């Protein structure tokens, strides 16, 4: 189906800034929304705001961590906005003004994108679809408790062996 | 059938010469030990049963605790009563009998009145293979459950993800 960008990655636009005599916008370090988010459950590794050289774009980026319950977070924080009516397909809608944030998960849109996001999509990872990875992992497993079932099939033997002799 | 734990064997027949004091004596057995070893029959130690006499011309053989005892015993009886020389070939009052004659302990040695007997009581107590053989099977389809429980978890943890996806 659709790609994803591996490490899984948050994406989120509308962060308020202020503009300094010299003309460039600052902003929240974002620690204050990461510490948010780890409140709401959402345990990212790290939120860092995209700069440029007026300095703060108004955009951040969220990461999660590399493993599965990682992209278990970066989903949750993906329907949360969604539900919550502040997804992509809402930030994009001519319809008017918008406030507070607004988030989503980075697929492949965002990671191809030729912008300030994009850039830094590629500049820090890559881009991978679910499926191909959700079956690796089950045939990882499933492979394993053969192994298992292998060796106790063995140990079995090994008890017919002594009983056959007995 | 059962048999005794520690798994042991009994080899009688041993060759044993009076002192003057009109007590016998023998190898070590530790020569005997060796030999069983050599054969594949892995025994942990081989001790002579002694008396007031001395050497009883009896031995009892030691094997390992775990499942290659047992298996190693086996091995020691099987060869000995193929060689000709079981018990129920140490029994029969057809004469004159040489070499050693072995056997592994079961219930009627262990319960014997005699310095076998004795010595094995001493030492261990009956049990029966596939009481055990059981257990042991019981044990390890035990933990393939345990497993594929483990894996039949990280399954759903994997459909979880793929219906929010």
């Amino acid at each position: 189906d659709e790609k994803l960008v591996y490490p899984w990655k948050g994406i989120v636009v509308n962060i308020p800034t202020t503009k300094a005599q010299d003309g460039r916008s600052a902003g929240e370090s974002g620690s204050k929304l990461r510490d948010e988010y780890i409140l709401r459950g959402f345990n990212p590794t790290r939120v860092r705001p995209l700069w440029n050289y007026l300095g703060h774009s108004g955009t951040a980026i969220v990461e999660f961590n590399k493993d599965w319950n990682g992209l278990h977070n970066g989903l949750l924080f993906d329907k949360a906005y969604t539900v919550d009516g502040h997804g992509k397909k809402d930030w994009l809608k001519k319809d008017g003004p918008k406030l507070g944030l607004y988030g989503w998960i980075a697929r492949a849109d965002d990671y191809n994108g030729n912008n300030i996001i994009g850039e830094n999509l590629r500049k820090t990872g890559d881009l991978k679809t679910i499926a191909e990875l959700t079956e690796e992992e089950a045939r990882k497993q499933e492979l394993l408790v053969q192994n298992l079932r292998q060796l106790v099939e063995e140990k079995k033997k090994d008890m017919k062996e002594i009983e056959e002799l007995c």
